[PDB]
Order: structure tokens, then C-alpha cells, then sequence
């Protein structure tokens, strides 16, 4: 196996996942960059170029995490290259903006579409990685799963009620996974508030007590911290939302 | 419209729903008894007989709440009979026992099967009832939606990880519904722990600080209380679990 | 001992405690009406007259709950009269409005003054009642302690930061008491939002999603429900705040 | 003012505070090492020697944080030396082991003794530092207050019920401070579980899902992370308890 630790990142073509691949690359880790499909591949290739410039060994895998076979194939590709997985950051996700009071404009199709990526896909990726995650834990150090949830899962706001529901499920799923994968693997979730992937900006900033929005790099820092420097933290949902929970 | 208030209960053929139909019947309300299918109809008919003996006007409707048309037809039947809905108690649900650490024995099919009843079906029933629920609210009194969630949604335990995830989604969905249906409709969830529908009993009792299990009637009392006597309570998840959350 | 159950209410001269004494009186219980001092005695006597009109046996006791001897003497008076205690409702409390951002206008004196009534006094009253509470539990039914906390304890708002802190302590204290007095005694807290004891009204109503304020009788109903109809509920903080937690 | 950022640490003579002073020293910050009294001074001097070896400018101050004048004098000493405060880590605290079910072995004296250090003292230190904390914030970066609370504040366990209550108050106080000091100062709390300051060890490890105890350095890492790398995090209580909350 490789003598350098390995991080697997789904949703790695953009946003939080892209920023997280870069942060692990800056730490010297090898990064498995999870690309969605042909529409995201150019972005993924730029992420890979930046991670290599940061000094990391890289590989790109395609996976629709809603398909269990795609999750298994992705882990097989990582296993063949480095024979270890030290962290999995589940950033793959989807939504569609639908007002929560427009009951007539959402349907079961959309509840399932969002749940398939955000919850089932997140579980399937984690399950596929568990054997290597457990094997890569040492006598003294546990490995790390980080689930990107949302403030929406905590308080029922967000882009749609189907999105909020799926993130509430992610929060609870994180608890089960933490309980059942202890002591070798720690499992935590992150609950970002407003994130600017680069008027709308000035409206998000004023409503927040901290009078700012988050950039993806901050969420990457939290994923890195939970992985590298938090051996006692498991089963938590960490909210990084610029004070919105305070009102 | 009818001069007597109306309660609609899904999952009313057995367990908590059956007990809740009876409790509303004892209060003098008319009850719309939600039966699942032919396999549950005999139980539903017994529930109806008991509610009529308690003095309530009754009707039985069939509905697979996972089918939106079934939810709409059910509300149409209630509207035609009494032209009002004053409370909806979402007790329809499903699960299958699968150990949370048997990762190889659950699949996406089961995650979707459970979510379809517990979350999508609960939303679809609530949405179908919202017009009448809002119309039945008065200048002084809001109507009531009660969602039967589970301790599993709070802490990630329970019959399966797919069940726990679906109940975490119910908890978050309850928040969105409460926020967006205020002020005319209050929306709350209940989180029962161990419930005996009538060794296994002695194992549940010893692990609980209160050294007992719940019977369905207690959960019905809570649903009735939240509906009839709690005009300030909305967006809450009330845990009735015999102290299990204390350890 | 008396064949009628007994409720002890501190803070019973006014507000929530007065309403709670009345609600237990309406249920047929004997009520021990906890009066503060000479300044509240006339109000307490009116509460007693109303409880007797409701048909309840009554007694009035004076107690400054911050003084442990006053708590012990009060329980001795109740023991001598009826030789049982079936519920204790801790409504004694104090505060003073000080803006949370006026750091220069609160001091350690006020933190201690509020904590002495709201937390120490609540503990001392509960401790004094525990022997009779445990003895009055039956083979099938636990007795009940209800602590009146506040929304302020949940989210750090409220009349002052010293008040909010004291109510956060009440919430945690409720957990310890519930864990350690199980299975014979259940211990729960209530977290009211805006309560009108009878412009200010229209400002409270508009900010609440439910577009109303609470009256003391609603909080009394919750204390009665938790005592009489909730054998599985212990260690909970029930928020009745007209939706303010939703934003 | 100094061109190097400044961290003020109470409770800095030992345990988490000592480890936190060292971690900030390793980051290049100047550290104000808060010593309690003559009994802790030798330990504080060793902490200072280690921080200087790590390359940090240092000063030691004495303060009984329960005395407001001691908090003001301490901040005056820091202001005179460096004219800035960029972070305050409130680690001063006290307790005494008393079983939560030994109601007869705790008194109001002990509730006040613990509250005076853990809550009033923490507030008084924070208040004294607020002017410099706000002035040291920049147009782009907020300063940081980190309160060392406890798992006991979350679930009512811990060394005594008076300790648990005081930490529940710390949790709520953290919310008020975060809300009212935004946007210039972020305020967060840490909730450690079992911490070994160096049979008892093997009993703590087995009960934890992560099968370990924490060492003070891990809590220092969390305090450092929240200060240096978490511009969106405020009003949170971060639990680092080796999975104990999972059961
Ligand atoms: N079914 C899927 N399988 C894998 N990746 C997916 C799937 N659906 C969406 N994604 C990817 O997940 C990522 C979502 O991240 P993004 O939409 O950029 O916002 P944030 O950084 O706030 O999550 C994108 O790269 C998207 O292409
Ligand atoms: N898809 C569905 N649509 C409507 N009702 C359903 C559906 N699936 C299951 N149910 C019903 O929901 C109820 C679940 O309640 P029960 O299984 O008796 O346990 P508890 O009382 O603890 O909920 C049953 O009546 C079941 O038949
Ligand atoms: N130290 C004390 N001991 C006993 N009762 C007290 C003490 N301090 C205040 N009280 C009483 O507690 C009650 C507080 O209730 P109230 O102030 O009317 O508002 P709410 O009904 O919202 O609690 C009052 O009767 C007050 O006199
Ligand atoms: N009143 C006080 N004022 C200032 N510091 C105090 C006060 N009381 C206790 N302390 C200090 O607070 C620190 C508590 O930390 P410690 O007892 O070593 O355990 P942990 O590292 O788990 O907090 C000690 O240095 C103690 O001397």
C-alpha cells in the first residue's frame, strides 16, 4: 500500500468538494477526485491540476453515487492505485429551488431525486469505502468520514423541502454510522449556511449576525480539521452558518 | 359543514393510529379511519366499531399514502362527508428490521421503500389536507397536524438505518411545515421509544430508566393533547421514550 | 394519608403557578399553594379562593425557596396535612430586565440573585419533596416534577443574560434529576415563550409565527398533561413558544 | 500595539488551559498565561517556560476570575504589554465530586461556589476583554472567545449536579454572548468528555465508543481551530467526547 494517506472526495468537481480536494492536497495527502459525469469533467480536471500543483498525487474517478455499482467501482479504482483510504468526504449532492410554501410545485419524483444523491448515494459511497477505511485505521488513530449536510437539515429551511428532508436524514444517518463504525472510523457531518461558490451577496450578508457569507475553502478547513486533528469527535453535526441559528 | 370537529388518521388499522382514532372518538370528534389495504381492513373495521361504541361518527377510507392520488381521494371522501378537517394524525409507516452494522443486508430499494411511506407519503397526506385544515381554523384557534416519528429519528437507532434516516427527515419536514403553515395550522412530531402493540417485554423494560414500555394509548393521549390543548406548540418533536435518551 | 392526590406549586401567587394551582384544583387534586411573602399573600389568597371554588382542598404555605429551611418546612406542612405529594410544579422564579448588550449594567450580585431562586431554590424544593414523591409513586404509576424554565434557557434570549443562564442550568438540572429519580419520579421542564399575565401585546404577537401570545392557563395545561397523562415522558424540555424557535 | 496576535488563557496553570497556551505559543501567538493563586504558580511558570521554548512572548497574570476586579486588572496588564487581545480562552473552572443521587451531600454553598468560577467568572473575564477583542477585530476577520464547558452541561452527568448545572448555564451564556457580540467577536463553547491530565483509565476507555480518552492537547487543538480557521462558526457547543453521546 501507499505510504501517503488517501482522501476520497465525491462532488469534487466544484464547490465544497473541489475546495476540500485542494485542502487535502495542500496537506500532502493523495486525493481521489470524484467527478460526476461528462458535464463536470472539465471542472474536475482543473481541480486535479490545482491539487497536483499543490504537490499531491491524484486520480479522477467518475461516479453517480446514486448507483451502488458506481460507488464500488470508484473504491476499486482507489484500492488498485494506493490500497488505502484514510478519509472519505461525501460532497456529492443535488437540489432544485422550490419555495417551501409552493406545495403544488414539488412532487414525489423530486423528493426521490434529491434523496437518491444526498442520502442513498452518501450511504452507498460510505459503505463501499468502509472495508478500506477500517483497514487503514491504526492501533492509535481512527479514519474519518465527513458528510456535507446543510443548515437546512437542522431547521427545515433551504432550497426546497425535499432538500431539507434529505439533509435531516443525512444528520440521523451520520449518528447510526458513527455508532456502528466506532472505534475504527469516526463519522461527522457539516452543516454550512450560505456559501458563495463565486445583490444576492449583499442580501445573504446582511441577514447573518456575522455579516458575511462562507467561501468553500472554510468548509474544506473544517473537513480537514475533523479528519486530522479531532480523534475524540464522532457523531456530531457541526454548524458553520455565520450565526444564522442565532436569529 | 359538520358542526362536530373531524380528525383524519392514517395508519389507523392498528397500533398508534388505531389508539389515536379511539382517543379522538372518546373526545366526541368524528374520525376518518385510514385503512391501508385488504390485508388491514378487518382490523380497521374493528377500530371503527370501537370508535362508534365510543360515540363517534366514522368513515373508513383506503389509501396507500405513497400514492399522491390516494391521499387526494381520501381527503375528497372526508370533504364530501363532513366538509372540514380539524386534525390530521400521520401514523402510516413501514419498516423492516435490519441490523445497522449489516451493511451488506440493506439496499437502495429498502431506503426508498421506507422513505416512500414514512416521508413522501406523510408529506402527500399533509399537503392534500392543507386546504381544509386552513379553512377549518378559526379566528382564535389553529388546526393541528401530528406526525408520528420515532426515537430512531433523533439518535439513529431503531429497526434499520433506512428507518432511522426516514424519521430524521420527518423531524426536519415537520419544521418546514410548521414554519410555512403558521399561523393557521400547527405541525408537530412525536418520537416514541419502545411501544408494545400487544422476554422481549422484559428486555425493553429493563433498559429503560422508567422501567416500562409504552402502550399505544399513551401516544394517542399525546396526539390528542397537542391538538386540543396546545395552541402555542408548533415545530416541536416530543420524545416519549421512557427515559432512553438519558442513557 | 389522604385518598386524594396532592400537587405542590411554588410561585403559586400569580402567573403560571396561579394558573397551575387552579388547573390541578379543577382536576380534583388537593393543592398546596406556595406563597412567597407578605407582598404576594393577597394574590395567593385569591388563588386559594378560586381553587376552593373549583372544589379542591387547599393549604397556603410561605416559602422563600432560596432558603433550604423554607423548602423543608413547606414540605413538612404538606406532609402533616395530607401525608402525600403526587406532583411538584416549580414556578417560583425571578428576573430583572437588563439588555444583554449592556455589559456595564449587570453584575455578579444579579447573577447570584437570579440563580438563587431559579436554580438553587428549584433544586432545594425538589430535594425536599423527593421522599414523599417517591413514597407516593405506585407499582404502576410514577409521580411528577415539572420545572418552569424558559425559551431563554434554550436560545440565550430573554429578560437578562443572568436569567437566560439560570434557565440553561434549569434545563440541565432537569436531566440529572430525571436520570437519578427514575423510575419512581419523572422530571420535565417547560420552556414558555411570551406569556401575558394580564402595543406591547401587538409587538409580541406579530413577531411570533403563530401570531399570538400565551396565557398562563396554557402552561398550566401542559404541566397537568405531563403529570397525569405522560407516563413515558421524563428528562424533556417542552417548548411552548408560539413558533419563535422557527424564526 | 503589538504586531503579533495575543491569546489570553484563564485556567492556564494546568490541564486544558495549559495545553491551550502551548498550542497558541506553537502558532507564534503571544500568550497571557492566567494563573490562579500561589498554589498553582509553579505549574504556571512551567507552562510559561514551555511556551517561551515554543517561541512565544509571554506574561503571567494572577486572577481569581470570580472577582470582577481581578478580571479587569488582568486585562489591564495585557493591554499595557501588547495593546491587543485576539482570543480569550476561558478555561478557569472548579468542581467537587458529589454523586448526583446523594441529595443530602450537596448544598447551596457548593452550587454557588461552582457557579462563581464556571459561569460568573467566565462572564466577568469575557466582559473585561470585550473592548480590546472588538478593537482587535479587522475589516475582514473577527476575534474569538472559546468557553470550556463540558459534556456534563449537555446531558446532566459529570462530577456533580452543581457542576452540570453551571455548564448548562455556560452553554446558554455562550449563545447570548455570540448573538450580542456579533459580528466583531465569535463566541463558542467546547464540551469535552473524559480528559486524562496525566483502572480509572481502563474504565473510561471501555465505556466510550471510540475506546479512548482525550488528552488536553486535543481540546487545545479545537480551541485553536475555532479561533484561527472558523470565521463562520459562532454560538456553537462542540462536543469532543469520544462518542459517549451515542450511548
Ligand atoms: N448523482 C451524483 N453523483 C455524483 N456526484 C453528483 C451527483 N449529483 C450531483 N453531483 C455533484 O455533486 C456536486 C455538488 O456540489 P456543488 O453543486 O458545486 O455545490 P456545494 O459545493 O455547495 O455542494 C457537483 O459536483 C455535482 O456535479
Ligand atoms: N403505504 C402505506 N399507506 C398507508 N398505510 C400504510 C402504508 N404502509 C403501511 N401502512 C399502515 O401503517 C400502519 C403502521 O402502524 P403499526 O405498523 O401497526 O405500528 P405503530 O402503531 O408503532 O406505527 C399499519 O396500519 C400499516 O398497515
Ligand atoms: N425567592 C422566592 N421564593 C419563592 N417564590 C418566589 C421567590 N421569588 C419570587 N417568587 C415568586 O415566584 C412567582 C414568579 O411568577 P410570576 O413573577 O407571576 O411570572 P410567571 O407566571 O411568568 O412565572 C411570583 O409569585 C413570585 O412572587
Ligand atoms: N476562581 C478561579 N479563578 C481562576 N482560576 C481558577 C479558579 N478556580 C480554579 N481555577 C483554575 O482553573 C483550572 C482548572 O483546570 P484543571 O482543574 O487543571 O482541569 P481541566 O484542564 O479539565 O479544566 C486550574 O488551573 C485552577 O487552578
Amino acid at each position: 500500500q501507499s505510504s501517503t494517506p488517501v482522501c476520497v472526495i465525491t462532488g469534487s468537481a466544484s464547490g465544497i468538494g473541489a475546495a476540500t480536494a485542494l485542502r487535502f492536497a495542500q496537506a500532502g495527502w493523495s486525493v481521489a477526485i470524484g467527478n460526476f459525469d461528462d458535464s463536470t469533467r472539465d471542472a474536475a480536471s482543473t481541480v486535479e491540476a490545482l491539487c497536483r500543483d499543490a504537490g499531491a498525487q491524484t486520480l479522477i474517478f467518475d461516479a453517480d453515487v446514486g448507483k451502488d455499482a458506481d460507488c464500488r467501482h470508484a473504491v476499486d479504482m482507489v484500492a488498485s492505485r494506493w490500497q488505502r483510504i484514510d478519509a472519505l468526504i461525501n460532497c456529492a449532492g443535488t437540489t432544485r429551488v422550490i419555495p417551501h410554501n409552493a406545495f403544488d410545485q414539488i412532487d414525489d419524483f423530486e423528493f426521490e431525486r434529491v434523496y437518491r444523491v444526498n442520502l442513498i448515494g452518501l450511504y452507498q459511497m460510505t459503505r463501499a469505502a468502509v472495508p478500506l477505511l477500517r483497514e487503514s485505521a491504526s492501533a492509535t488513530r481512527s479514519t474519518s468520514v465527513v458528510n456535507v449536510s446543510s443548515l437546512a437539515g437542522l431547521n427545515g429551511t433551504g432550497s426546497s423541502i425535499a432538500y431539507a428532508a434529505s439533509k435531516g436524514a443525512v444528520n440521523t444517518l451520520t449518528l447510526s454510522l458513527a455508532r456502528n463504525l466506532a472505534p475504527h472510523i469516526r463519522v461527522n457531518a457539516l452543516a454550512p449556511g450560505m456559501v458563495d461558490d463565486g445583490g444576492v451577496l449583499s442580501r445573504m450578508t446582511e441577514s447573518a449576525p456575522l455579516k458575511r457569507v462562507s467561501r468553500p475553502a472554510e468548509i474544506a478547513e473544517l473537513a480537514w480539521f475533523l479528519t486530522a486533528h479531532a480523534p475524540a469527535i464522532t457523531g456530531q453535526v457541526i454548524a458553520a452558518e455565520n450565526g444564522l441559528l442565532l436569529g
